[PDB]
């Protein structure tokens, strides 16, 4: 099977972000603002201001988007930021959702443990870097997509951006 990209989320302008929206928080908060747009990390990106109090296993923040295409994808991918402030522990747990449903997709797929993780960086800044990938089968009638960024004993109140979203689908008529 070969994809081609069928829609793609790089942020440029906080005009993109009126797009998306806060759909609900377990076991975590946002802070207020909750989510904006940021013109230095990823050179536009969306930053979603968290509060994850690093108790429990599952400490989910979520945003969402619509995408008209949805229901012909296949996969998902997209990155996330979180400054690299020394002393950082704990694991992010992103996954997906497709809507209507509630198609929970790459479920502790993408886990990663926050002490040891590749850096990019921006205006002189560190950050850490982590990728999520996601395959799913094309899904009747959804229209929205849902990122869950998830904390499992992640103590973190600050910034954590969400960037480079992708989603692919099939080629060639297969
Ligand atoms: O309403 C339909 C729907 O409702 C519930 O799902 C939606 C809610 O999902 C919550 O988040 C879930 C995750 O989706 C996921 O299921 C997650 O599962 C992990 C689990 O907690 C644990 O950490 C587990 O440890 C594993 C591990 O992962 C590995 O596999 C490892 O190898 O082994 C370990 C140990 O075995 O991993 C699981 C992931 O793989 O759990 C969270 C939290 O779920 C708790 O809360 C739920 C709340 O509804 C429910 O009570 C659940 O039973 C309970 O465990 C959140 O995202 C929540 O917000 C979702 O609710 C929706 O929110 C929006 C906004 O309000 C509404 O529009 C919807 O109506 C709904 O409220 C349920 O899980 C589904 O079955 C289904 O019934
Ligand atoms: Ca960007």
């Amino acid at each position: 099977a070969r994809y081609v990209l069928a829609e793609e989320v790089d942020f440029s302008s906080p005009e993109e972000v009126k797009n998306w929206w806060n759909s609900g928080t377990w076991q975590a908060e946002f802070g207020s603002p909750d989510i904006e747009w940021n013109g230095e990390v990823g050179n536009g990106a969306l930053q979603l201001n968290v509060k994850l109090p690093g108790k429990s296993d599952w400490e989910e923040v979520r945003v969402a988007r619509k995408f008209e295409r949805l229901s012909e994808c296949e996969i998902l991918e997209y990155d996330i930021y979180i400054p690299n402030v020394e002393g950082l522990k704990g694991r992010l747990r992103p996954y997906a959702v497709l809507n209507p449903g509630w198609v929970k997709i790459g479920l502790d797929m993408n886990n990663a443990n926050v002490e040891s993780a590749e850096i990019i960086t921006f205006g002189g800044k560190e950050y850490r870097r982590f990728h999520v990938r996601i395959e799913f089968d094309r899904t009747a009638g959804v229209k929205e997509l849902h990122i869950g960024v998830v904390g499992d004993h992640l103590r973190y109140d600050g910034p954590i951006f969400i960037d480079n979203v992708r989603l692919y689908k099939r080629t060639g008529g297969m």
